[PDB]
């Protein structure tokens, strides 16, 4: 087992971290037991794998072992193992798959999956419009668009933004998200005796959870009964006709309840992740108009003003995809990922750790590396830009993690992502309310996500 602090006997090795910044208060520990060190917390026992080194020799060299998903008492509590997030063994790969291939670029249908995200920019353009200029807070308009794209993804179509259900969804998905950060929800994670003298808060999650499932499994029904067989108009559809296809052997683990639940899944997953993200860009442009008027010169001479924006324009944009990783490597969304775990034993170093324990990478501590990355604390374009102005990747960029366990909406977030923002910049100047050297863009760690100081901008027409 891996060296770490003695932990007491029942607040185990909680007086070493900073709830405050968990993310901070690991690396401070790197700096004491190394890359790898043992932590406990609750009931549970976990290896911190801090340094890039550490983590790729895991995550990817011996990904299959570091494939597992990490104890989670609040998941396995409102899922039971169904859906992907929080899925293992055969039901995991098997869902995995059959997701991941779905949401190809034309993997349900004739259309395409850019073809939503496109509409979506165009309408999320056109709400801007309505603010008419005005200060407002896009907290709300950028949360709507990645929540929408996902609903045309796994729906036959869209919601208007005034549609109740639409609201109702989103609202709904809004209070699930602020519960599972909250400090509280990370200590019944760890200690699930608590939960049970205190279930208040769990109960609302699951209730809201029910609720939502239940509201998808009605549209799952209506899909059923005028589904096409040979014309897939979704995810809902796809998922059908695979269980109509696997409806020979008793062990498909394709059933109705793991749709309903992959569904809700996929639609936690790539709202606030991808919303917080858009939010979060933006205000790090009003910071740096600089960088912002670069990117427009980029869409102004490889786009023009007789045509929108799409994919195939990205890799023509060397520096308009520089700031969209660098927002990605500077935010650092999600600090610790999400908890791994071992399939079996393994012999990682010196160190051997125990089937089933529960992993935590620190991919801060590669988004951030001071090597990689000099000056990592400040928001620069230029890491990831060559000296001739090229685009250059780098095996440090994890945003989405790594391994076999990689985000599924990879291609999906960073699809959303340059055209949402090519969208808008291409339309509208940002100016903000106050000068832009006075605003910080320091976040607020809440523990399980960095989220973006509250402000206010004005998107003012570019008519030419
Ligand atoms: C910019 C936004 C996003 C970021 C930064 C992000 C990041 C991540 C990360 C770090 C993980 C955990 C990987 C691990 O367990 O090792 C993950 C999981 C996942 N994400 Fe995302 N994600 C984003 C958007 C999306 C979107 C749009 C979708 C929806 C299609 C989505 C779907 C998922 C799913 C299904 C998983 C669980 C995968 C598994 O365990 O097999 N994500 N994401
Ligand atoms: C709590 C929870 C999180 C996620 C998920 O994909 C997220 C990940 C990996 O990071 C996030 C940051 C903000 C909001 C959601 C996520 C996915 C599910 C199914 C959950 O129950």
């Amino acid at each position: 087992l891996p060296p770490g602090p003695t932990p007491l006997p029942v607040i185990g090795n909680i007086l070493q971290i900073d709830i405050k910044d968990v993310s901070k208060s690991l690396t401070n520990l790197s700096k004491i037991y190394g890359p790898v060190f043992t932590l406990y917390f609750g009931l549970e026992r976990m290896v911190v794998l801090h340094g890039y080194e550490v983590v790729k020799e895991a995550l990817i060299d011996l990904g299959e072992e570091f494939s597992g998903r990490g104890h989670f008492p609040l998941a396995e509590r409102a899922n039971r193992g169904f859906g992907i997030v929080f899925s293992n063994g055969k039901r995991w790969k098997e869902i995995r798959r059959f997701s991941l291939m779905t949401l190809r670029n034309f993997g349900m249908g004739k259309r395409s999956i850019e073809d939503r995200v496109q509409e979506e920019a165009r309408c999320l353009v056109e709400e801007l419009r309505k603010t008419k200029a005005s200060p407002c807070d896009p907290t709300f308009i950028l949360g709507c668009a990645p929540c929408n794209v996902i609903c045309s993804i796994i729906f036959q179509k869209r919601f208007d933004y005034k549609d109740q259900q639409f609201l109702n969804l989103m609202e709904k998905l809004n209070e699930n998200i602020r519960i599972v950060s909250t400090p509280w929800i990370q200590i019944c994670n760890n200690f699930p005796t608590i939960i049970d003298y205190f279930p208040g808060t769990h109960n609302k999650l699951l209730k809201n959870l029910a609720f939502m499932e239940s509201d998808i499994l009605e549209k799952v029904k209506e899909h059923q009964e005028s589904m096409d067989i040979n014309n897939p108009r979704d995810f809902i559809d796809c998922f059908l006709i695979k269980m109509e296809k696997e409806k020979q052997n008793q062990q498909s683990e394709f059933t109705i309840e793991n749709l309903v639940i992959t569904a809700a899944d996929l639609l936690g997953a790539g709202t606030e992740t991808t919303s917080t993200t858009l939010r979060y860009a933006l205000l790090l442009l009003l910071k740096h108009p600089e960088v912002t008027a670069k990117v427009q010169e980029e869409i102004e001479r490889v786009v023009g003003r007789n045509r929108s924006p799409c994919m195939q324009d990205r890799g023509h944009m060397p520096y308009t995809d520089a700031v969209v990783h660098e927002v990605q490597r500077y935010i650092d969304l999600i600090p610790t990922s999400l908890p791994h775990a071992v399939t079996c034993d393994v012999k990682f170093r010196n160190y051997l750790i125990p089937k089933g324990t529960t992993i935590l990478t620190s991919l801060t501590s590669v988004l951030h590396d001071n090597k990689e990355f000099p000056n990592p604390e400040m928001f620069d374009p230029r890491h990831f830009l060559d000296e001739g102005g090229n685009f250059k990747k780098s095996n440090y960029f994890m945003p989405f993690s790594a391994g076999k366990r990689i985000c599924v909406g990879e291609g999906l977030a960073r699809m959303e992502l340059f055209l949402f923002l090519t969208f808008i910049l291409q339309n509208f100047n940002l100016k903000s309310l106050i000068d832009p050297k006075d605003l910080d863009t320091t976040p607020v760690v809440n523990g399980f996500a960095s989220v973006p100081p509250f402000y206010q901008l004005c998107f003012i027409p570019i008519h030419h």
